[PDB]
């Protein structure tokens, strides 16, 4: 439990760091850019959808915690799939990789998506680090900026 699920997140983070190091060593020794933007309709819609789905994932995490495979596990899997798709979109949209890989939302995704996949594969009810999804609430000020209420 302690190392059965966190190992997936640690392995994914280490593999990403190794890939970035290899890319930098090789160097030394786009549409996604439009997708992640400001007032653009696609960017605003994507950010809002990600934020509301993060709220939904947090809520189902509250439900799981208060009730301490399940259908809610499959819904969380769909949310994780959408979030990891957005992860690759913003990754290829990023100008650099080493600086991008250390961002807060990167760790947020690392500590929840691989553990969720492993738990669903093993059909276990591990609580996981889904509460880090609440960090996505920090995207609220931009969304309101897009909504002009601010």
């Amino acid at each position: 439990q302690w190392y059965s699920f966190l190992a997936s997140s640690l392995v994914t983070f280490g593999s990403g760091l190794v890939v970035i190091i290899i890319y930098r060593i090789v160097l030394w020794l786009d549409w996604a850019g439009e997708l992640i933007s400001g007032q653009t309709t696609t960017g605003r819609i994507l950010v809002g959808l990600v934020f509301l789905l993060s709220i939904a994932s947090l809520i189902i995490y509250f439900i799981d915690a208060s009730t301490n495979s399940s259908t809610t596990q499959q819904v969380d899997l769909a949310f994780n799939v959408f979030f990891m798709i957005y992860f690759f979109i913003r990754f290829v949209a990023a100008n650099d990789k080493l600086w991008f890989w250390v961002e807060l939302f990167s760790f947020v995704d690392y500590f929840t998506i691989p553990p969720s996949f492993v738990a669903i594969y093993l059909d276990r009810n591990w609580l996981g680090l889904r509460f880090l999804r609440a960090l996505r609430l920090m995207s609220i000020p931009d969304i309101l900026t897009y909504l002009n209420v601010l």
